[PDB]
């Protein structure tokens, strides 16, 4: 950048060697806790989160969520599935739950989801608003 | 939303009870691994990182460095201290390095930094690029 070449410049033209670029600080970023709030419960115990525009962390979230909660049913009902994860990419929102496993239709909730049959929700794992 | 209005209506002409917002899923996002690359490295064992712009993730990233890694000596060169955090803060990156005891210059390497005695870096600590 033009910083690194004047610093550069400055140290050669005084004669001091120098390395550049040369070692890598490892380091960790610490876990960090979250809660996430689905938008819809229904009855037999499934969750719905309607979604128009949907951002990487918030699909990395999803996809912690199954891990973390194995138990959760939540599924999603976008704007539009078809959109691509972004600008220029071959993937779209129902190509990357199809990959996942994760339940998703458009528009509104299927009526086939509704009339699943009841299943228990882990409340326990659970705090209320 | 437009999606969440709908969803709701078709929700409630079938007479199904919902619950909206009610419940909150606690999760992680898992702790991750990196390594930081500093600009310059000089002979006395000061490490210096030149920069510009300087984000909020990279300011987060100095302090775990510092946090991690006390044996090291990183100190930063800006094209401007004077620039504020980010669009509408008080706080400048000077006053942010001071308040983090974080050692910075204007522009160039302060001559009087390369003068300083030399240290013993710990190069086993580190890994070459
Ligand atoms: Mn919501
Ligand atoms: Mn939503
Ligand atoms: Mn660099
Ligand atoms: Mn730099």
């Amino acid at each position: 950048s033009g910083l690194e070449d004047k610093v550069s410049k400055q140290l050669e033209s005084k004669g001091i060697k120098f390395e550049y670029e040369e070692w890598k600080v490892p380091y960790v970023i610490p876990a960090s806790n979250h809660t996430y709030t689905p938008d819809f419960l229904l009855p037999n115990g499934i969750f719905v989160e309607t979604k128009g525009l949907w951002e990487s962390d918030d699909r990395k979230k999803h996809l912690l969520i199954r891990e973390q909660h194995p138990e959760l049913d939540i599924r999603i009902v976008f704007s539009s599935s078809r959109t691509k994860l972004y600008k220029g990419s071959p993937t779209s929102y129902g190509e990357f739950c199809e990959k996942h496993g994760i339940k998703f239709a458009d528009k509104l909730i299927p009526a086939e989801w509704i009339k699943e049959p009841k299943k228990e929700v882990p409340f326990d794992r659970l705090k209320r608003k």
